[PDB]
């Protein structure tokens, strides 16, 4: 037993991390077949950053304005585009470790895996979630954009992120492999918003049952509640509101628990207004929205993937 | 910025996990040149568990009873030995993908990265610290044993674990790769106590010193203190005592951040003795043990590997 915020096995992402270079400015670049994705703001430099004319910057450009190194062989740059936020740089070699890949556009509340790199080298691997704003609360400096974050469904990568920048209030924004932005984002060094962020009720209920699961009960109390009720004290928590659909959602986790999900529901209000005395659930004093039911099965039924 | 519970990029352990089958008992072994190393349990049946003579256990079995798969293809053993509380199955075949490694022993305080596995096959990756009662919080199931905990320095692959068992209060105990147990414990189905577990005083001042560099200056005043003085407070909150060598080893994260350690002590005494008021630190309710004062500067100056 036990209960972790696991990390995915990263080793078929860093078989496709290279580090790519434009004038003075180097960041990461994703290599898949012959194509390598990167951040267009690789073409910047530090005062175009400010409001930067993309189409006009990357016209300046060339082919071989592109320096792609693969560990210590580079790659020869034939073709270059810009699609929305990304540049694919077509190159003279297919990755031969190109793992089987999907891109996603990921939903707010969903999970991935994050590689932080710099200089085309991996630095480390945590797991995270798309905040309700399309932010993510990652561990990034300079240097570690083109980082991607990713899910793998057996032999299988679907690629859901791009890191592009950080906002002011130390979260991370950026965008899926075909270069839109999640959230409102735009690449330049301008102050920024997100919006209001709200915890992930649903991933909140999943780990009170991962909680249940792993022997942690003693938040459980004797009430029940009602969706609508339920909701009525969400909102003025900024908890986002539960449907059936996520009812159902929870469906499996309720009934290997013999817990029913507004029971549990209703246990969740009774922390979310008393709060927790000191106490502590697998091992955190706080409320955790960074797992989604099925992180929840996954880790305590043991689902691999190699 | 930001600061995340990171564990190492896991690619050169994955090519190291395989299957080790012996009766009805399955679990994982890490092959490493010529070598598959796994738990000694293996050998025995759910009977065997609650007192095992493991010598006269292995007497019974031979090299054709070990059956150890590598993804599909399996390998032949031509050779057993038990050394400690591991087999070491010599096989047929040189791993061709062994990396650069050494087995170490780990003090406690220090951290490493788990990848848990069943089957042979990779499940997840999560960051741990050696407990100073020489247990880990992990998140083990059935299947799990013979996973292994790293670090990576550089191209250098430093096993320093490998899981045996789970405890009554639900914690996680293993071996070194030598096979000799971190802690008290016998590979055996009794109840175990690991001792008293104590908090590691240098990590949290550690993460209180990530805080202020990303920003989180809250908890800082106006008090000092002295060694002695702070250790009084430690020990009333079972913190392992501070010494100068601890001091000198914060040394640099305290001349970054111009905060003397003395200082920052102070600090953390009056979060000891007055709790957090509903604040948080670094997206944390409670104190952190986890990170040492290495994996911080690891951190916040972007080490990589590959
Ligand atoms: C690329 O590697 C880098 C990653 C950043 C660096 C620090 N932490 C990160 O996550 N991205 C940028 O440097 C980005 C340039 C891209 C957008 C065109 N600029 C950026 O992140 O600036 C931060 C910022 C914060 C507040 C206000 C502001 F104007 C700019
Ligand atoms: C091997 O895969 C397994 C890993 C365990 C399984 C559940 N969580 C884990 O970490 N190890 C064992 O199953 C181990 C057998 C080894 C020691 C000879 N037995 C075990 O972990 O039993 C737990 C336990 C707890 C309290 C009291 C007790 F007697 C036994």
């Amino acid at each position: 037993s036990g209960f972790r915020k696991m990390a995915f096995p990263s080793g078929k992402v860093e078989g496709c991390m290279v580090q790519v270079t434009c004038g003075t400015t180097t960041l990461n670049g994703l290599w898949l077949d012959d194509v390598v994705y990167c951040p267009r703001h690789v073409i910047c430099t530090s005062e175009d950053m400010l409001n930067p004319n993309y189409e006009d910057l990357l016209i300046r450009k060339s082919n071989h304005n592109f320096l792609v190194q693969a560990g210590n062989v580079q790659l020869r740059v034939i073709g270059h585009s810009m699609q929305n936020c990304v540049l694919k740089l077509k190159v003279d070699t297919a990755n031969p470790k190109t793992p089987k890949y999907k891109f996603v556009r990921i939903q707010p509340g969903q999970t991935f895996s994050v590689l932080a790199c710099y200089n085309g080298s991996p630095s480390g691997v945590y797991q995270c979630a798309m905040r309700p704003n399309f932010t993510i609360k990652g561990s990034f400096l300079n240097g570690s954009c083109g980082s991607v974050g990713f899910n793998i469904d057996y032999d299988c990568v679907s690629f859901c992120y791009m890191h592009h920048m950080e906002l002011p209030t130390g979260v991370h924004a950026g965008t899926d492999l075909e270069g839109n932005f999640y959230g409102p984002f735009v690449d330049r060094q301008t102050a920024q918003a997100a919006g209001t962020d709200t915890t992930i009720t649903v991933n909140v209920l999943a780990w009170l049952y991962a909680a249940v699961i792993n022997g942690d009960r003693w938040f459980l109390n004797r009430f029940t509640t009602t969706l609508n009720d339920f909701n009525l004290v969400a909102m003025k928590y900024n908890y986002e509101p539960l449907t059936q659909d996520h009812v159902d959602i929870l469906g499996p986790l309720s009934a290997q628990t013999g817990i029913a999900v507004l029971d549990m529901c209703a246990s969740l209000k009774e922390l979310l207004q008393n709060g927790m005395n000191g106490r502590t659930i697998l091992g955190s004093a706080l409320l955790e929205d960074e797992f989604t039911p099925f992180d929840v099965v996954r880790q305590c039924s043991g689902v691999t993937f190699q």
